[PDB]
């Protein structure tokens, strides 16, 4: 959500956002429809005043003249029903269109689709294997670490892990959550469903509605990221200045319908329907200097998890057509997957300024007693099972066993993942 | 699913069992529909036999006799068509009826509903406090360990834990997976959605269908327990005798509609729509002595976990009208909750002999090379957040802080949970 007053005063800035982000919206028709609504509310306020005027006259009206006044009263009341009616269906179409207006991207964002994305930094490299390396699925097959029968129970894009890799999945999630807690974020374990309002608040609805699974015969929806719950905890509340920045590390199960991903990562642990994710969410004051200081620590937090995980990664500056309607800036962290000879993303770091605060109604009292929309940001801390694909392949040993990074040894009790047999 | 040969060789026991378990089944009509389907099958075989000969003989039949056989074959033709439509309708009504036939309760189960459940024994004493104990919602409110705002995001029967209590939830789930993997059970991390076929296999469908949330626009349902996935894994395989008993400890988010008396003791951590559960599942050979050894193992395991968690508990033998249509036996383990002055359910141990093996089609090759339906059992290992309600009330200290049991201090990193603020 955008300030309708800057939309009215500077629609060109918003037309470049629509153009460069590829949003299918006609701003001129939005602004025309907005004028029409404001016209109908003037003429409806006028008929509402006129109606009350005639009504006031009726207590003082003698019979030959109060007969006239009810004739006038009923016609005024009838034009008021048409204006109320036409207004209600035009304001509703305006609401819908405003929910599609994108935030302008930052001035250094690459312009174009995914192909304009630009590697910013690379830390670490592909391992040099003395032996022929297996991919994560053959390493799972070989050591008995996943259960392919899950596919007949739950359908495709499903996984079930076994033995030491079942335990490593849980060890990694507790590790992420403990790392976030010693970095000052408040740990929260959360549900994975929410009402519509929370989806609207983050911007997952309307644009990404097809990516969300509804729970049938309820008004609940399964969340694709704990960002949907963490951002709605404070709707309609005015936070005190001194509470800022709010920094939440929330864990929840995540469900994605993966509509449109035809034949895309149908293979192992990369693109499943349900996974676990620890999320980093920051709500801060409305200054770019506080958004940028929070974006930088969100990124360093995820670079640090990856360095402790001993994984090779690169950061990528995300282009305007690929960051999504509400983003000011987005940087993805990608880890090297050997079996694909390429980097695959594990983390997306976004700064959304006040586009979600205006939708979800997040506000605070600033140092001068003024009330403002806060700025929000979020980044992945660690999502399983997809990092297990990069950890297996980069840490495989010649015998097909896998070593666990030094930081995860306290969490596993062992230095090597063992075949389940 | 019961054995139809035993159903009609022993109707008196299934009639007793339909009465003692409060099942709404007219056994007399089921048994009649069964005689009908079986007589239609024999008859359509006798007309198919005779139909075949009439058809073969009419090319060789002399005039007067060619006409008698044509007429008889025509008569057998119409009859066969009528026997086929009746068999198809009758068989479908009979499969829907067989799915509701209950297993006989074991002879020592109290007869009656919930009221007749008997305490077998209680281990451990109720805590003695040097102060007036707070209840677990007060301890959470005082220490800042949960987030009440989650009700606006997600609705009622939601919980969001914060700070040390969020981390204690993850620690309890990891400790129960490690305890189970140390007791010889295979660790698995599982999905929470499955196809219809898996719910019919456990018995959750048709009888408990209202207790299950469905994912709209899909053929999938959220599982109320990992038992639905773990029981459906080996459908259609014939397990080698030597793989037995299969011991699986599976972890998955569990989702429950709870559309069974909303308003039943709900506020706090006791009945929520989404929780986490580690499950003990055993598939063993079709011997009562194998079921009974597995049942005692499953119970000793949850007892040992509650001993490690330093919690007072009692065992309850469940009555025939409270155990559900598929159980042979059911023993609840209940932990003392000081603020209610009573024990509340934490673990539910079931033996279902082959009632689930026949619906899910679970078979093994017995040591004489005969293929048999196996027997299945299951018991909770640890479910959260309900165990946190008893742990906070029982382990509270004078200042409103909660200590950590000696066995969980390694999982927690500290001997006492601290306020978040
Ligand atoms: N279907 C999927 N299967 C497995 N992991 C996935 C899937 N979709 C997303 N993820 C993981 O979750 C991470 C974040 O997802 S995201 O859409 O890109 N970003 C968000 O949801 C933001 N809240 C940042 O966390 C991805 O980097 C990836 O690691
Ligand atoms: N809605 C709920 N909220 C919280 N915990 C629940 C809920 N429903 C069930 N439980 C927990 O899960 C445990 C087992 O649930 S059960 O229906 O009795 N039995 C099963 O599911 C069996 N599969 C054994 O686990 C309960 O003992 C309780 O600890």
């Amino acid at each position: 959500m955008v300030d309708l007053k800057r939309l009215r005063q500077e629609p060109e800035v918003f037309h470049r956002a629509i153009r460069e982000k590829g949003v299918a919206l006609d701003l001129e028709a939005l602004l025309a429809l907005d004028r029409e609504v404001q016209e109908l509310k003037k003429r409806l306020q006028e008929v509402q005043t006129e109606r009350n005027q005639v009504a006031k006259r009726v207590p003082k009206a003698p019979p030959e003249e109060k007969e006239a006044l009810i004739a006038r009263g009923k016609a005024l009341g009838e034009e008021a029903k048409r204006l109320e009616e036409a207004l209600r269906e035009k304001e509703a179409r305006l609401e819908a269109l405003l929910l599609q207006v994108p935030l302008p991207p930052w001035p250094g964002a690459p312009v174009g689709g995914e192909e304009a994305n630009r590697e910013i930094k690379r830390v670490g490299g592909p391992p040099e294997f003395s032996f022929p390396p297996l991919d994560h699925v053959a390493l799972m097959e070989k050591n008995g670490w996943w259960e392919p029968r899950i596919s007949q129970v739950s359908g495709s894009r499903s996984y079930a892990l076994k033995g030491d890799l079942a335990l490593y999945e849980l060890a990694l999630l507790r590790f992420a959550m403990d790392f976030m807690a010693r970095r000052g974020f408040l740990p929260m374990t959360l549900p994975s469903y929410a009402r519509e309002k929370a989806f609207l608040g983050t911007g997952h609805f309307p644009a990404y509605r097809d990516q969300v699974w509804a729970i049938a015969e309820t008004d609940l929806y399964l969340t694709g990221t704990a960002e949907v719950v963490l951002n709605a905890l404070h709707s309609g509340e005015i936070l005190p200045y001194e509470a800022l920045p709010l920094r939440y590390a929330g864990y929840a199960p995540a469900f994605r319908s993966e509509a449109g991903s035809f034949g895309k990562d149908v293979r192992g642990l990369m693109r499943v329907h349900q996974f676990h994710k620890v999320e980093q969410y920051v709500l801060t004051e409305a200054s770019l200097e506080a958004s940028d200081r929070a974006f930088q620590e969100l990124l360093e937090n995820a670079e640090e998890i990856l360095r402790l995980l001993e994984l090779p990664y690169r950061l990528v500056e995300v282009a305007t057509g690929d960051m999504g309607p509400g983003k000011w800036r987005q940087v993805d962290i990608e880890v090297y997957l050997p079996s694909e000879g390429r980097y695959r993303e594990t983390h997306s770091c976004s700064a959304l300024l006040d586009w979600q605060a205006r939708r979800a109604n997040l506000r605070y009292r600033d140092p001068e007693g003024r009330v403002r929309y806060a700025y929000t940001l979020n980044n992945t801390a660690l999502a399983t099972p997809r990092i297990l694909a990069m950890l297996l392949e980069n840490h495989q040993l010649q015998d097909g066993r896998v070593r666990v990074p030094q930081a995860l040894i306290p969490y596993m009790g062992k230095e090597v993942l063992e075949p389940c047999g």
